[PDB]
């Protein structure tokens, strides 16, 4: 039949109002404020946070201060390893009242929350971010929510911590806690190297040119938001891949110039004409490495027919010193991909390249170079197929 | 007097929070999740749907699961009809509570919630997209969504049936429901026909080019949001125009090259010198056509003045094979109206125009061409007068 | 202990469903419809307004109708005298139920919210803006919200008035009331003044090219969001500097095209080739000037080493009559920031100036040009020093 769960004689329950606050939150759960951990309190035998609320499918979470310590985390037993402190709803518990509503005596002892130890692979068969207490096909009655990285060491020893950021609704995302900007940079300028294909480092680390025989690795202004993205956890990819955190259309906007561009002279031989460098400055994502997400997590598997490289700004050398360039596109990423900028030209510097001979600031270079990669859509349902091949 | 809603003392009652629901869904009413057709349990005498969850105008309706048939629609007396599967609330009726909560047999006969067969203007009259149970000025008390067009054929058949998917919030558009992107596209060529003024196909046919003599119609990956806009019915426009269903301020963002682009030639009588020729990029907006929005609806009227076309580009060729261009612009579009882009230059490829005499890739094209069209305000109130012509 | 506050034994209280809509509001608070002065039943002893909704800080207040005058406010003892009319609320004092649920006479005097004048001051003190009824630090009891600016004049005349628009929900922002569009205009051509630095006028008056040897300043549609942006109110910087009101992570568009651009001409001792010229356009932001925002409120500091100038398009004028440009890019920027654009390039028009030495169309100028700014994210917690720097 055709129930009703907001009209007159409907009975408000509270799966509904946590079904309300989840869809309120754009379906994110996370740390609203404090719940950090608190170290001057923390012991060998107990772990110290400070008071704060969080939200976790819709259910408002409260760590109450008085007094501190907030609240204590047993860690007896817990030794040589590293675990993941988490904080979980189980359903299958049952919260204990007491006292009245008549006198000022009621009281709740919450036995379906639970701030707790867990491995990565426990935490990840009951992750948020990849099931729900809401689920439609499998339903869960226990979720968890992973807050801070925790490695004990000896028996007698205090553990190291690492505060795990993508689950702190911190800054830059109130209102929005879902999407907005997810990686974000001040201008910068990058020698071209001498080959075909290259990418672009979009990670804070630029080779500047200083000087008319030399380059070198400067850092500039870069700002990621750890739920959406991070920097490649390899060394290798570092300087240049992004791995993704969460499946979406994504909005990339870039802006620069090629100075110091390439072109053929005009000569007698060429009626006096200057010939044109083909370059293209290309995304790319590539998905071929899994477990590239936060705590290893499997990747989400593209549609079949997905893009991996998409054409942002594609012409020719127009025989000025200094060319500017922009470019705006929306483009399908998905949790545990690779993505990447490149800037593509031909090898023969006095026939089809758009860089030269020199260095430093004599050679070829990206100048006043930035972007913004922005999540603006989701791929739930019918949009993974129609929307996300592309 | 002062009223609180909300207060120590404040009665919260059921419009309340189907009205704090209807603000948290940005008030876009449609059916969250199932709610399909079940042809299986489809006769000539009901109609099946599986069961599911709608938000309309913040209250919350569920068709419940058991055993299926999750639930059932009479058809007998329909045929040799296109009529319209609705899910209606009316606020005339009395919601039939039975048994007690101290027992556990609280049950409620939903009587202001119906799943009946309109026609087109019966819908249109009461049309959740158009009126309102919280209006100000026309308050209503009986709110519809269609769900499906359903056409019945002679007595004793199974009717046919389309889905309307502006009324499902299927994907994409989970956390910003009535905004988000209208309509974007992969990166794809398109000839430049030998014309003042064309139209560049935004729908998902391009006229590629394909050899040095041809070019052929060809698919390109293209996604609209059919809540925000949808293709042209009329055949004449289909392959260019986009016909908009919500009033707004979309941004439309574009990029691409115009590849084998004309130009004079540099010769000893121009002074060996690049005779530049001029071409813009424009978009249009026309709304001389009413009801081309869906169900026929009547367009919303722009006020006095209303901007038609707008310059994206608009520079002269420079000498080079191929020149890149991008541009941003933030534009007023209302329910009913048809949306394009436009491809402007002179005639005369001798002296003005940006296009050649060549055909297929010997001819002057778009190349790497994509576009995006995103809702990123609304035009309630002032915003009509102040930011609507524009 | 660890609390839950919307689970199975959980008591639902005020402050929990007002601190629900807070966040369904992005913690924006205002008037969401109504509330505007009605002069009719305005005298010299009362201010009359009509009916409607506000939400100020979760907590919903309305003004009821029935028969008008919808509310009366006293203005006895105020002369002679600018005051804002505020709308407050007061958790000291108490709300005093009548009657009963079960006769159908419960009633309640909310005396925890008023109608009142205040100073500037006093309203700064504890504007919803800048103080909170849930903040963590300082939690606020008593919070306003100003909706007219109020001028008495003498004892026995009627009062002017202004209305607060940053604090009414209009339009243009509904679904998205803290962030979207803060400004935008429509195409507009500016002349290019002969000095090597100056601002592009974005507040809706440009020095429009109408002959070949005269420009003109003519107004253009232009559109700014009161709560995100205003004017200067300083003259000698109204027509190009916004001053910005809230704090965030926002996104710059612009584009347009540089008409009449200077280059050095291909001759025999130059080799037939076009000398190019250096331009460059620029956005900044300001904050040397105090109490520039509305009611010349504290600017809000921002963090150490933050921008000042940020290079959109760098490049070399090209040969061409016309050069198109574009450029996007996020920028942080605080309340009480003033915001502009400039045009920069050199003052030797034989030598290295993008401008040569004609007026009016015969002139360099810019054409096509707009502009969108729009709030992106926000800097509160940890993005106020990792993301506002830049
Ligand atoms: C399995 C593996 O290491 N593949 C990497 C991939 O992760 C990365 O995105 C790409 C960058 O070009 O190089 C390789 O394909
Ligand atoms: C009444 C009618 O058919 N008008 C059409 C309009 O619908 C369409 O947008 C335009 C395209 O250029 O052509 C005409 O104006
Ligand atoms: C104290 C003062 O008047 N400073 C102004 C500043 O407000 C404005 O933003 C800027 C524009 O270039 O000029 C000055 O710096
Ligand atoms: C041919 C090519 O693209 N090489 C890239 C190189 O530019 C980049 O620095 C490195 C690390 O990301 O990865 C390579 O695959
Ligand atoms: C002069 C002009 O703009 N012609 C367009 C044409 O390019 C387009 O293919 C057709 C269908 O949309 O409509 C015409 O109005
Ligand atoms: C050198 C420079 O930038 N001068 C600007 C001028 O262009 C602008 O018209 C005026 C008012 O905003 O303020 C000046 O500071
Ligand atoms: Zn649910
Ligand atoms: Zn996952
Ligand atoms: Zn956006
Ligand atoms: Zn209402
Ligand atoms: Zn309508
Ligand atoms: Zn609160
Ligand atoms: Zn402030």
């Amino acid at each position: 039949v055709l129930k009703g769960i907001n009209f007159d004689r409907s009975i408000v329950t509270p799966e509904n109002e946590a079904s309300i606050l989840d869809l309120a939150m754009q379906n994110r759960s996370g740390v609203l404020d404090g719940m950090t951990i608190d170290i001057l309190n923390t012991t060998s035998n107990q772990l110290a946070l400070f008071h704060g609320t969080a939200v976790l499918q819709g259910y408002g979470i409260e760590i109450t201060r008085a007094a501190a310590p907030d609240v204590l985390v047993d860690t007896t037993g817990q030794s040589n390893e590293t675990m993941l402190l988490c904080l979980t709803i189980d359903l299958n518990q049952v919260n204990v009242p007491s006292g009245t509503v008549g006198t000022n005596t009621y009281a709740v002892d919450y036995k379906q929350i639970r701030l707790e130890f867990l491995d990565v692979p426990t935490l990840l068969k009951q992750y948020w971010r990849d099931h729900s207490l809401h689920d439609l096909i499998d339903p869960r009655r226990v979720i968890s929510m992973p807050l801070y990285w925790i490695t004990f060491g000896q028996t007698g020893t205090t553990p190291l911590y690492e505060q795990i950021k993508s689950n702190y609704i911190d800054g830059g995302n109130s209102g929005n806690p879902a999407y907005g900007i997810a990686a974000r940079c001040e201008n910068f300028n990058h020698f071209i190297n001498k080959v075909a294909v290259q990418s672009i480092p979009i990670n804070g680390v630029a080779n500047r040119p200083v000087s008319s025989t030399a380059s070198q690795l400067t850092n500039y202004k870069v700002w990621r938001n750890p739920y959406l993205c991070s920097q490649d956890p390899r060394d290798k990819f570092a300087p240049d891949n992004l791995v993704i955190e969460e499946d979406g259309i994504y909005r990339i906007d870039i802006s620069g110039s090629i100075n110091i561009a390439n072109y053929t002279f005009p000569a007698s031989g060429n009626s006096w004409r200057v010939g044109g460098r083909y370059f293209q400055i290309v995304c790319a994502r590539n998905s071929s490495a899994n477990n590239l997400a936060e705590f290893g997590a499997e990747q989400h598997l593209p549609p079949s027919g997905v893009w991996t490289r998409r054409v942002l700004v594609g012409e020719y050398t127009a025989g000025m010193t200094e060319q500017a360039f922009s470019s705006v596109a929306t483009i399908s990423l998905f949790k545990g991909d690779n993505f990447f900028l490149q800037f593509e030209t031909g090898t023969n510097t006095s026939r089809d390249s758009a860089y030269n001979n020199g260095y430093g600031t004599s050679g070829t270079h990206l100048r006043n170079f930035s972007y913004t990669l922005e999540r603006v859509g989701d791929l739930n349902g019918t949009a993974y197929y129609d929307n996300g091949t592309f």
